[PDB]
């Protein structure tokens, strides 16, 4: 797995479509997955 953004949603680095921009990183899917939101985590 690997980390392409946060998960705060107010950071200039929030990632809405986690995975839209994993895939656009050419992973394969990616998510929030932490405390109250607050990194979104791939699945390289």
């Amino acid at each position: 797995d690997k980390l392409i953004g946060s998960c705060v949603w107010g950071a200039v680095n929030y990632t809405s479509d986690c995975n839209g921009e994993c895939k656009r990183r050419g992973y394969k899917g990616g998510h929030c997955g932490s405390f109250a939101n607050v990194n979104c985590w791939c699945e390289t």
